[PDB]
């Protein structure tokens, strides 16, 4: 494909979901070969896996003591929608977690998109690797286009599912909310994560039940954004990849993991 950026400034603006404070977001447009990056403070900070700094229970980029928390949800959706060469500049300290899925992100920036006049510069997974954690796995292998599938243990009523994307079914994950389970609400509170929380952001699971009025988006929400995490975090690669991915109980840290090593294999 071409590369793209937006055809003018696109906002947006909320709490972020763990700080809990207000953020002003505008997408800018960029020339080809730009790439993607986020803008604070008079900082650009490439939305590249050498500035991760944090990576639990969200993804955390920063450059030059400035930092920006949750970043996964908006490179998801540009990495959805091959969106090249844009720059994010937020006021605050964490993207704006909205509805708490990629909706917003990804109606905005589909209709304002702008194809550009040079061919994108695909990161292709080589070969297969296999990265581990005491029973947390996720696998990549060679594939000419993004396959990721998800599997999760959620001791629930959910039980075990699992959700793959192939390209062209994009909006079948742009609209699964991020997740909580109620029994991981009293630690999340004491490490000063998830001050932004409320029904109107977040699914919040139970043993047999779902805290939210309307209940569920999909049979299969939890691990449908559990998916669309793995391909934020994959973007950090620093461009569109191209790969099948296989993620048993995956999560921000072992996402980062793979792509480090994927990026020092093929450097
Ligand atoms: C799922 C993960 O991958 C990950 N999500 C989180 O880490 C996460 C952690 C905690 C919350 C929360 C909350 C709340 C609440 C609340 C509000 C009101 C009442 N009355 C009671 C509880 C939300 C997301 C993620 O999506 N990363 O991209
Ligand atoms: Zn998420």
């Amino acid at each position: 494909g071409l590369e793209k950026t937006v055809k003018e400034k696109l906002s947006f603006e909320g709490v972020g979901i763990h700080t809990g404070e207000y953020s002003k977001l505008i997408i800018h447009p960029e020339k080809e070969g730009t790439g993607i990056r986020f803008f604070k403070n008079g900082v650009y900070i490439p939305a590249r896996h050498e500035f991760v700094v944090h990576t639990n229970h969200s993804t955390d980029l920063g450059f030059k003591g400035q930092r920006i928390k949750t970043v996964e949800h908006i490179l998801s959706v540009l990495h959805l929608l091959e969106i090249t060469n844009v720059t994010i500049e937020v006021i605050g300290n964490e993207i704006p977690i909205l509805d708490g899925s990629g909706w917003e992100f990804y109606e905005a920036i589909r209709k304002n998109i702008l194809n550009q006049n040079r061919e994108i510069d695909y990161f292709v997974v080589e070969e297969p690797i296999i990265v581990e954690d005491e029973g947390r796995l996720i696998k990549a292998e060679p594939s000419d286009t993004l396959e990721v599938t998800y599997e999760g243990e959620f001791k629930n009523f959910l039980g075990r599912q699992k959700f793959t994307f192939v390209e062209g079914n994009e909006e079948e994950i742009v609209l699964a909310r991020t997740f909580a389970f109620d029994w991981e609400i009293e630690h999340i509170k004491k490490v000063g994560l998830g001050k932004g929380g409320s029904l109107k952001n977040t699914l919040v699971l139970g043993k047999d039940k779902v805290y939210n009025p309307e209940g569920l988006r999909y049979e299969n929400e939890p691990v449908r954004h559990k998916v669309f995490d793995l391909i934020g975090d994959l973007y950090l690669l620093g461009s569109p990849v191209k790969g099948k991915f296989y993620s048993f109980r995956g999560g921000h840290s072992l996402n980062v993991k793979l792509v480090k090593e994927l990026a020092k294999k093929q450097k």
